[PDB]
């Protein structure tokens, strides 16, 4: 009855979105359902290991906060959780599966393999090895029973591969795709087990989510072409197959295909949770954490990818998605990724943090900016910015008129937006600079004079800013202060 999911990356690369949302989807059903959250590692293809790609997922999940309950790290009852270290589990399974008929073994080398796939290129066709194909092939259906008891006593490299059975209707059910059925007559004879004796993907997931009791099977549509084998290899071993579900690939934000790397080079979005250096070019990609998304923001993004829930409320926090996540609920139709969408949470968390709260980040990118305010100076500031950002950085960026003096001034602001008014605005301020009292004293000298208010402040502005833009004028004087007030209000006259 309890619930045991599995989140299996390879430690190939990073985390793409894809993986991200597999992972959080996971999470959020082992929790909703009080079960449990497991992180294999699929090392055995060790020719495509990249150094740190197991450091990197643990870092990425610790910071969306969807910690295992099972892994490397924390260990678990089924340890352990990397397949290159689980040798001795496989060996047993392939002797047991080698009394089937599900398996047999093949001899083809590499350079055979690649004759019959030109052989079937030239015919415009695409080799498999299947049923149609292994009698012609070099393996212990197609063979003498003497010739692979010799080739066996001269230590020929072999694999073994599955069996698959002819003309046979497999009638598959998935929780997000339905139910369908596929002739195995469509399907190859894969490879379960490598020359060296480690299983490949196919067949060491089967042994190890049987082994750690793993009853939902959450996964990418990459995979689907591949249910009926593993279906079938549960069979094979007298075992029950966990239940599944395959998740649709994200799509492009705009236009046909998948979701890709291209498609953030092309439009400037990040692809990764979290910066990652290519070993091959020295190239980093940034990531979604060190471009300024908050972790809250960017979890709810990508919980969105195919799944609303039934109260149409897009703002949830980690511990709502738990309590109403239904993975019966997720589309099968595919989710377009919006860049959009993912400025707009990171937006919607940044307006409900406190000042106190951004004070660090927004400090840190003052500090590459080579400005120093004061604590209290900075905290009105990110106030009166917050509103509007996007990212934290947004809140200097475009407010470098805090900390900075216009050099010169936009031509068509000067032109909509004189000087004895600015100087006798000069000389009422000479008290308490606080924007309420400054506000009143621009008031009174505008209701002295004979014009509207907007008469005094969008010259003032233009004299603060160079152009038509900030916060409330008597907010930025209070902030540069009376001094600097004047000094760009002098400035602006001299042009
Ligand atoms: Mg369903």
């Amino acid at each position: 009855e309890k619930v045991r999911v599995r989140f299996a990356p390879s430690p190939t690369g990073p985390l793409h979105l894809g993986g991200v949302r597999t992972a959080l989807y996971d999470y959020l059903f082992a929790k909703h359902n009080g079960g449990d959250f497991i992180l294999r590692i699929e090392d055995t293809d060790t020719q495509r290991y990249v150094p740190g790609s197991e450091e990197y997922i643990m870092e990425a999940l610790e910071w969306i906060g969807m910690v295992p309950d099972e892994s490397p790290k924390h260990g678990g009852p089924y340890a352990p959780y990397r397949q290159s270290e689980r040798r001795d589990i496989y060996d047993r399974y392939t002797e047991q599966i080698l009394k089937t008929d599900y398996a047999y073994l093949a001899f083809d080398t590499p350079e055979e393999l690649d004759q019959i796939r030109a052989e079937f290129e030239a015919r415009g066709d695409v080799f498999a090895y299947n049923y149609e194909t292994r009698n012609r092939l070099r393996n212990s259906i197609s063979l003498p029973e003497e010739e692979v008891k010799k080739l066996l006593e001269e230590k020929t490299p072999y694999v073994i591969r599955f069996k698959m059975p002819l003309d046979r209707i497999i009638n598959l059910n998935d929780i997000i795709r339905g139910k369908f059925s596929v002739n195995t007559n469509t399907l190859d004879d894969k490879v379960l087990v490598k020359n060296d004796g480690m299983p490949t993907y196919h067949f060491a997931n089967i042994i190890d989510d049987h082994e750690m009791k793993i009853t939902h099977v959450i996964r990418g549509e990459e995979w689907l072409p591949s249910m009926a084998l593993h279906v079938l290899l549960y069979e094979a071993m007298g075992w029950d197959a966990p239940e599944f579900a395959h998740l649709s690939l994200i799509l492009k934000p705009e236009g046909k295909g998948k979701l890709s790397k291209r498609d953030g080079d092309k439009f400037g979005f990040p692809v990764f949770p979290l910066n990652f250096t290519d070993p091959a070019t020295g190239n980093t990609s940034a990531g979604y954490r060190e471009e300024g998304y908050l972790p809250e923001a960017f979890i709810n993004m990508v919980a969105m990818l195919g799944w609303s829930p039934a109260d149409n409320k897009e703002i949830v926090s980690m511990d709502e998605m738990i309590k109403e996540f239904d993975l019966n609920k997720v589309h099968k139709a595919g989710a377009r990724f919006s860049a959009e969408k993912a400025k707009w949470f990171n937006q919607q968390y940044l307006q409900l943090m406190s000042n106190e709260a951004i004070l660090p980040e927004f400090k840190k990118v003052l500090a590459e900016n080579n400005v120093e305010v004061s604590d209290e100076k900075a905290l009105k500031i990110i106030g009166l910015m917050k509103e509007r950002a996007t990212f934290v950085k947004d809140i200097y960026n475009d407010g470098k008129f805090f900390f900075h003096a216009p050099e010169s001034f936009d031509e068509k602001a000067s032109k909509k937006a004189a000087v004895l008014m600015q100087e006798l605005t000069e000389a009422i301020s000479s008290l308490d600079f606080k924007a309420e009292i400054i506000k009143e004293s621009i008031h009174h000298l505008a209701e002295a004079k004979g014009l509207g208010m907007g008469k005094v402040m969008m010259p003032l502005r233009l004299s603060l800013v160079g152009e038509l833009k900030g916060p409330d004028v008597p907010d930025l004087m209070e902030m540069i202060g009376k001094e600097e007030t004047i000094s760009r209000i002098n400035k602006a006259i001299e042009t």
